[PDB]
């Protein structure tokens, strides 16, 4: 029971990731929606910016047995694998699918080529995730992406999937015969109560 402050943009993608971690870790936090772009966490005299650095801080700093851990031990068996999927998902340029990376009309020729690149990049990441979720299925007599416990890889995936639904990508990328494990996963995430709150 410590008093954290979080300054965020309530509809931003970074904000949803950080607030989900904070809900999962069951931490008290006074939230300030400062919209009118990258989040800021204050913990007494410590001031941490950017979702990934805020989340890493929250994991290292709150070691109380009462607060759950979203990661296994750094020398544990499956830490490298969870770190791998969390970085994979966190590398997707989620803000770039709508407009690309060049907005001026005079770079349309190259913007559409960049949009192809990242959209092919997105297809492989989701394909890689769907095989991993099948491997988990083939070992269930129920587990999340990397193992039995909800994890930072699952935080990045739940929010990444929610974000892709919002942008109109879900219909062509899971359900209706396509990537059935992702559909089940997203359906399970929506019912989780920490995610529902955000």
């Amino acid at each position: 029971e410590v008093h954290l402050i979080l300054y965020h943009w309530t509809h931003s993608f970074s904000s949803q990731k950080v607030r989900l971690v904070i809900a999962e870790k069951a931490l008290k936090c006074e939230e300030h929606d400062v919209s009118l772009e990258v989040p800021v966490l204050v913990h007494g005299e410590n001031i941490i910016c950017e979702a990934t650095q805020i989340i890493d801080y929250l994991e290292q700093t709150f070691l109380d047995e009462r607060t759950p851990r979203l990661m296994p031990d750094e020398g544990s068996m499956y830490y490298p694998r969870v770190q791998h999927y969390r970085e994979l998902l966190d590398s997707l340029p989620m803000d770039a699918y709508t407009h690309g990376c060049i907005l001026h009309p005079e770079g349309t020729g190259d913007n559409v080529k960049y949009l192809k690149k990242i959209l092919d990049e997105l297809e492989k990441v989701l394909d890689q995730v769907e095989t991993e979720l099948q491997r988990r299925n083939e070992e269930t007599p129920q587990p999340w992406l990397c193992g039995e416990s909800f994890t930072l890889a699952d935080v990045s995936l739940a929010v990444t999937l929610h974000r892709l639904k919002f942008l109109g990508f879900a219909r062509r990328n899971w359900g209706h015969g396509k990537r059935p494990n992702l559909e089940t996963y997203y359906e399970r995430v929506l019912k989780r109560k920490t995610f529902n709150k955000v």
